[PDB]
């Protein structure tokens, strides 16, 4: 048969769904290792794959991005998602790759974009990107990175460490922090990111765990409340999103808390 994050209902979607908020009309752009489009439950819109080696946005080979696509959505069924390939069947890309898939999502508009996606270097064309995607109106996430901790230094992976980003890390069903979840000031939100199990590749379903599973439940959030809230500005759905989440334990290791989509829509 099928299944459907426990996440979706762990961050209050149903109540949104329920009252007929479901993104429609809104634009996603996943940016990963592109989207199996054949999936009968999963409908994209358009896209764009900037791995030379692999042409078609709409055919996944490694499984990681239709599962995130599969995430947004779960909790946001009725928005369009964009296929924007930037990782190769391996899982891997290069920076520049994803930049050029962020420009992309500036240039054909996209509402949010879900970046489950990260590395240790920074780059300031990267930097650049996220930046100017977040100055044009783009509400960004990002999977904060699935590094664990290292004192008290910062695990953010890039670009979730950039401050324009939305970095979320993943808590499991009872709200606890994963063990792998990055951690560190940059760290903004947390959502459900372990055992989730999403739309794979070939009529298939299946779980998989990290912080690129939380990311895509806060790109969904976003994307039911621009449904509701078509006007608003990303950086009013970014302000929503942090400010009325379900606080956790300390900011280090979990942000503001549990994203609640609920509240934040108003
Ligand atoms: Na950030």
């Amino acid at each position: 048969a099928k299944c459907v994050s426990y996440g979706v209902s762990q961050i209050k979607a149903p109540a949104l769904h329920s009252q007929g908020y479901t993104g429609s009309n809104v634009k996603v752009a996943v940016i990963d290792s592109g989207i199996d489009s054949s999936h009968p439950d999963l409908n994209v819109a358009g896209g764009a794959s900037f791995v030379p080696s692999e042409t078609n946005p709409f055919q996944d080979n490694n499984s990681h991005g239709t599962h995130v696509a599969g995430t947004v959505l779960a909790v946001a069924p009725s928005a369009s998602l964009y296929a924007v390939k930037v990782l190769g069947a391996d899982g891997s890309g290069q920076y520049s790759w994803i930049i050029n898939g962020i420009e992309w999502a500036i240039a054909n508009n996209m509402d949010v974009i879900n970046m489950s996606l990260g590395g240790p270097s920074g780059s300031a064309a990267l930097k650049a990107a996220v930046d100017k995607a977040v100055a044009s109106g783009v509400v960004v996430v990002a999977a904060a990175g699935n590094e664990g901790t290292s004192g008290s230094s910062s695990t953010v992976g890039y670009p979730g460490k950039y401050p324009s980003v939305i970095a979320v890390g993943a808590v499991d069903s009872s709200n606890q922090r994963a063990s792998f979840s990055s951690v560190g000031p940059e760290l903004d939100v947390m959502a459900p990111g372990v055992s989730i199990c999403s739309t794979l590749p070939g009529n298939k379903y299946g779980a998989k765990s990290g912080t690129s599973m939380a990311s895509p439940h806060v790109a969904g959030a976003a994307a039911l409340i621009l449904s509701k809230h078509p006007n608003w500005t990303n950086t009013q759905v970014r302000s929503s999103l942090e400010n009325t989440t379900t606080k956790l334990g300390d900011s280090f290791y979990y942000g503001k808390g549990l994203i609640n989509v609920e509240a934040a829509a108003q």
